[PDB]
């Protein structure tokens, strides 16, 4: 499964993941399969300039899903047009996801002690 992006174009109205229909981000990418980057899943940026299409940055792809999953991710989630696609996303959370939540770590959120004297 190919998905072309074109973020220099910022296609969204023209944006399908397509080679004719170029999506505007890597996030439209993303909101479509949940976060599901298989091996079969390859997004194509608008390229380095040698060539039309070129691989997508695992570390802006990461990010993106991290965001997308924040923002966009809700209770729910419909499919997507290249062959509808189900619900067939991850999860686990067994004993080994709860460290996400019940982490035993030294952590303040939001604190940001020299970091919030500049901002939020």
């Amino acid at each position: 499964m190919q998905i072309y992006t074109s973020e220099k174009r910022g296609s969204d109205t023209a944006g399908n993941g397509t080679e004719e229909a170029p999506l505007k981000t890597v996030l439209q990418a993303i909101v479509k399969l949940d976060g599901k980057i298989e091996a079969d899943t390859r997004i194509w940026v608008d390229g380095t300039g040698d060539e039309m299409w070129d691989v997508v940055s695992k570390s802006k792809l990461k990010k993106a899903t991290k965001q997308y999953h924040i923002q966009t991710k809700k209770q729910e989630k419909a499919p997507h047009e290249k062959i509808v696609s189900y619900e067939n996303g991850d999860n686990v959370n067994l004993s080994e996801a709860i460290n996400v939540q019940l982490t035993l770590d030294t952590k303040l959120p939001e604190a940001k002690e020299l970091h919030h004297h500049h901002h939020h």
